[PDB]
Order: structure tokens, then sequence, then C-alpha cells
């Protein structure tokens, strides 16, 4: 219970500090959503593709999955600090 | 005209991948207002705090502006790796 | 109150949990020390240095300061992803 | 034999500038202490999870491993930076 | 056809600025190279320590690789970094 | 003399490992040439274009700097870890 009060650096939270940390994971779960959706995208591509090895040899060099999972790291790590500069611990 | 054709490593894409790479940017422009929404509050903040040393202090330690700063990279940032997952250039 | 369940994606922790996430807080806080000794021996290092313009130019070509800065950013989101890892929230 | 006066940039080093950088380096050696036993508690919470497959799904949405990877990179690449800062090496 | 104009924040582009940003894609190409060679000495070291199980282990503590793919992440985001700031585009 | 040994983890180097994390600092003094020419390119841009609040709003709007910056860091960041698959060391 209250566990927050048990975390180095964990502050009381106004709502209004919660509400906006909340929507940034609301966004965030809409850029989840975009991703899966390029992912999809990608599997149709490959494998539409299948049999062009010509096609399939570009979709190897592009590394679109690397990509997108890049992508993901940074959308998801970017939503951290928001949420960090909002909630402001006490911590380093 | 036709700049990309001039631009090594970028090919012709379909509307299907436009569309896809525009959507991106609209989510984007999204998070965009976000961060200027923390901004606002953290502008708000500093000089409703103004003659409290304690609570400046503690703003500052905190860092918001950097954290907001970081976020703001790593999302856009992502947002590339994203467009580039459907562009899928033909350079390293 | 219990500010945690008003967050999206946070759960209950368990006294386990919460004493590895405040294990790397408090590890964390051992290298802010060190960064701050780092500063320290920088700002000794430019004021002896002083009057040799050459030594005053090697230093400014190094950026030790961005690199120092560079480093505790890595630190800081490096031990927000341990700390994930153990909270191991439900949203994206 | 003297590799270092081999290597571009690289410069001769005071015993203070070596102390500091391998202060750097065994306090890192303690951050993998703990990655190691973060990822400990991970095995073994998956292994008790066997069989619960709500909790298997909850795990594996949550990516605690790429998580405890990112972080490990985070403060790897972060030592670094702190190192450079230190050793102000003469290239770019 | 001219799908820049079809993108959104993408603007018409000097022959000044393209060539810039292929400069850039040249020099990153000359990086892939080197990529590759590291990546071939790495396979040749492990070939030729197989036997050595100490060096072998030596080899996966280090984990060459891991640090290979982390730099060529690198070296082509930032590589998109600069052909941003280049291309200078009117979106966030 | 013979620092190396001085700092924990560093080892022995053969030659043809010493030429490879030269020539990597070799390729990375290319870059930072085309970054101080995409700076220059940047400032002559501003210079041309004061008077002209839309361009300059434009520009601000971009930011090329922050991008430039953001790269430099990128390819510095990545030339490490190439070095450091080259060098392999033993320290966490
Ligand atoms: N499930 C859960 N995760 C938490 C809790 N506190 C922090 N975290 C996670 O640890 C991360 C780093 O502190 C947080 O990032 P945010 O963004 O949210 C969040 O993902 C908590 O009470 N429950
Ligand atoms: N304005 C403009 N920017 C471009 C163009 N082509 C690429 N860029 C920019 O360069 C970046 C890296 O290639 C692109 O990232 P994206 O994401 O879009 C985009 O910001 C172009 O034709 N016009
Ligand atoms: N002060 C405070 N900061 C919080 C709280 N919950 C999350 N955060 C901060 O938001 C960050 C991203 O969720 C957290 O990273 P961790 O690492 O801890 C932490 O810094 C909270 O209840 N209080
Ligand atoms: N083993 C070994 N690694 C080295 C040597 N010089 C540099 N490195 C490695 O290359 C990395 C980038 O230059 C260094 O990061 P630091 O941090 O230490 C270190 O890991 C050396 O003489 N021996
Ligand atoms: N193939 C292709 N890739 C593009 C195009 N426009 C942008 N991209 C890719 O999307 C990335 C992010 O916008 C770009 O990074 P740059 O660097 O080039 C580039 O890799 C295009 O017209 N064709
Ligand atoms: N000047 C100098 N810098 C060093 C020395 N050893 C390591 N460094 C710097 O510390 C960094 C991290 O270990 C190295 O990255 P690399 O890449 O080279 C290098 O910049 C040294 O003997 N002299
Ligand atoms: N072939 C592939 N398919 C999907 N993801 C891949 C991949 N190769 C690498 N990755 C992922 O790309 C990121 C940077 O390397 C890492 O993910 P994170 O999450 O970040 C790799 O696992
Ligand atoms: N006091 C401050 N206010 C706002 N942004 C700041 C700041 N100190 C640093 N930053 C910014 O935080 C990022 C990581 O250091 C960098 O921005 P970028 O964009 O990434 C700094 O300029
Ligand atoms: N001269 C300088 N002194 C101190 N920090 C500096 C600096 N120039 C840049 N920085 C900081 O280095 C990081 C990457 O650019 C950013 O910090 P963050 O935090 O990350 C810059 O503000
Ligand atoms: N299922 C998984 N388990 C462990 N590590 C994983 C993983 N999926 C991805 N990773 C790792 O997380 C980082 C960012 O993607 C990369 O490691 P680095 O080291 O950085 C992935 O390999
Ligand atoms: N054993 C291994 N071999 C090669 N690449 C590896 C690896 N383990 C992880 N990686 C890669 O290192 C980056 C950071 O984790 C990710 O690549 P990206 O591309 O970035 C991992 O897939
Ligand atoms: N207006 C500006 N001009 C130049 N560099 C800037 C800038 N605003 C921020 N930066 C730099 O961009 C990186 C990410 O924020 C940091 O540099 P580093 O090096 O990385 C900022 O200092």
């Amino acid at each position: 219970d209250n566990q927050h009060k048990k975390i180095k650096g964990y502050r009381d939270l106004s709502q209004e500090e919660i509400d906006m940390m909340n929507r940034v994971k609301e966004l965030g779960s809409q850029f989840e959503k975009l991703i899966q959706d390029v992912s999809d995208h990608l599997r149709g591509q490959y494998n539409a593709s299948l049999h062009n090895r010509d096609e399939i040899t570009r979709i190897a060099n592009a590394e679109p999955g690397r990509w997108l999972a890049i992508g993901k790291t940074d959308i998801q790590t970017g939503m951290m600090a928001i949420i960090r500069a909002i909630a402001q611990p006490d911590s380093f």
C-alpha cells in the first residue's frame, strides 16, 4: 500500500500531474497501434515478395524490422522522459 | 524536380507507403502539442514557485526541461526510424 | 493517495521489487557523486590551465563537459530501464 | 609496447586520471552485478510463473529482458563518456 | 511522381543541398565497408580461436558483435541527423 | 609509462588491431570535416536570410544545429563502439 512512498525520490503527485502522465501514455498507445500496423505491412510485403529473390534481398538490406524496433524503443524512452519531466523525482 | 531520384538510395514510393509515413508524422504532431503543453506547465510551475527557494531548488534538481528535451529528441528520432522502415531505402 | 493505481499500467509491487528498484537508485547516487567529482576536476583543470592558451584550446577541443553530460544522461536513462524491467508495467 | 602512443589522439595520462577512469570502471562492475541479479529474478519469475498463461503473457508484454539490455548498454556507454571526459583525447 | 510534395514537411531542395546529403551518404558507405571488415576480423578471430575455451570465453565476455551493431546504428542515425539538418523539414 | 596496463580491462593489442582502430578514427576525421562544412552552410544560410523573418522562422523551427549536434554525437559514439569491438576489453 502506498508503494510510492516506499520508493526513493518519488513524490506525491497532483491530479493534474497524473492526468498529463496518463495522456502521454495514451498517445503512446496510439503509436503502438501504428507500430503494429507497420509490422503487419512488412510481413505482407515479405509474403507477397516471396519468390522474388531480388525483392527479398532488398528488404533484407533495408532492415525494416530493425528500424521499427529502434523506433519503438525511442518512442518509449522518450515517453518516459516526458513523464519524468512531469513527475519531477527527487532522485538522480 | 523529382528530387528523390537525385538522392542516393531513395526509391519510388507507393501511395500506401506515403500514407503511412504521413500518419507517423501526424501522430508526431500530436506529441509536439503535448510537449508544448508540458513546457507550459513547467513555466507556470516556476512562476508560481517564485519566492519559494525550496521549491525552485527542487525544480532545478529535477531538471524537467532537460528531460522534456531528451523526450522530444527520442520521439522524433523514433519517428524517423519507423519512417525508414516504411521507406526502405537502398543505402546504408 | 494510492497514486499508482491512478496511473495507467502501474501495478502493485512486491517489497522485493521495490528493494531492487531502490538499489538501482542507490547505486546511481554513487555515480552522481563520481560525476560531480569529475566536474570538479575539470573545473580545476581549467583554472590551473588559465594562461596556457594551448592547454585551454586542448580542453575545448576535447569537450569534456559535453561528454560528462552525455554520460550522466546515459547512466540515468539506463537506470530507468533496469527499473522498468523490475517494475514490469502494463502499458507500452 | 606503449600501445597508446600508437593510437591517434591518445595522450599521456596522469595517475590521477587513471585512478578516476578506474573508479568509473569499478562502479560499473557493481552495476553489472545488479544487472545479473535482476536477470536472475526475471528467470525465477518466469519459472515460477510457468503454467500461468496469464502471467507469462504479462511478462512477455512487459519485455523485461529487453529493458535490462537497454539499461546495460546505457550504463556502459555512459561510463565510456565519463572516461572520455577524464581522458580527453585529441581526436574527434 | 514528385513524391516529396506528397510527404508532409518535405520541401524543395537545392542541388547544393542534395549534394551535401549525398556526400554524407557516400561517407557512410565507407563506414559500412569498415564495419564489414571488422565483422570479418571477428569471424576469423573466432575461428582461429576455436579450441581455446579461454579465448572463446574472452570474446564472448567482450561482446564484440553487439558493439559493432551499436556502432552501425549510431553511425546511421547520426547520418540521418546531419541529413535532417541539411534538408530542414517543416514538420516536427 | 605503459599506461594501458594500469587501466582495468585494457589488454595488449596487435598492430592489426591498432591499425583498425586508427582507421575508424581517420574516417571519423572525414566526418568532422563534413560536419564543419554543414555548419558553415547553415551559418551562411542564416546570414543570407537575415531580413526575411519568414525564412529565419523556418530555420528556427527546423532546428538544424541541434540536428547537426545530435549527429556528431552519434557518429562519435558509434566510432567508440566499433573501436570497442576491435579492442575487446576485459571489463564491463
